[PDB]
């Protein structure tokens, strides 16, 4: 696949998550923002990488022969990407500066809000959120810094950090909680995913890769 540039952040076409031993291809990338003052403010650039070989083989079974527009409009496609039996890897690269405490507080607060509403919040998720916040607490992310998320096929979220766009080779903190692992990816590409740009990129690029497998 080709590289994708997002507002000064270059995402290479391949990634190797720290210590996973797998290679990924760039499924898609896009900016992520929040409405501030009635306008869209860009905060991060996000690249979504999927396991080479295994993601295409799994996704082709239900989504082969579908166009970019059809995949982009079908929330069940993105749900299949999130829950898929293959590794995923997300790189969040800062456009505006963020501190670990605020980023992790917001992510987890929103996860716990949902889980408890739908009554699936268990001690396990509370512990996973604590471990997630503990990993982010000492960290600050100037522009260009990155958060790296490995989403293992069984549902382990590994959290690592980088001062720039590069990916470390030594793994980060392993958080063995499938709900948190999927929620982090879901918050990006899900129905209410915070990056519509990333979602459109993934659907266009995966649609064309699915054609070379059929």
């Amino acid at each position: 696949v080709s590289e994708v540039a997002v507002d000064g952040v270059v995402f290479p076409p391949v990634a190797r998550p720290p210590g996973s031993g797998r290679s990924h291809f760039l499924a898609g990338a896009g900016v992520r923002g929040m409405e501030i003052g009635g306008n869209f403010i860009k905060f991060t650039a996000i690249g979504v990488y999927l396991e080479e070989g295994a993601a295409v083989s799994a996704l082709a079974k239900k989504w082969a022969g579908k166009s970019a527009d059809e995949l982009a409009a079908d929330a069940a496609f993105f749900r299949d990407v999130v829950t898929g039996d293959f590794e995923k890897f997300t790189r969040v690269t800062m456009i505006l500066p963020l501190t670990g405490e605020q980023y992790s507080g917001k992510v987890t607060e929103n996860c716990v809000a949902y889980w408890k509403a739908v009554g699936v919040y268990t001690d396990a998720e509370g512990a996973a959120v604590d471990k997630f916040k503990e990993a982010f607490k000492p960290e600050t992310f100037p522009p260009g810094a990155s958060i790296l998320f490995t989403h293992s096929p069984a549902g382990v979220l590994t959290v690592a950090f980088s001062k720039d766009s590069s990916v470390p080779e030594s793994g980060g903190v392993a958080i063995d909680n499938k709900p948190l692992c999927e929620a982090v990816l879901e918050s990006i590409i899900g129905e209410h995913g915070v990056s519509p740009a990333a979602k459109l990129s993934v659907a266009a690029r995966v649609s064309e890769l699915l054609k070379e497998a059929s």
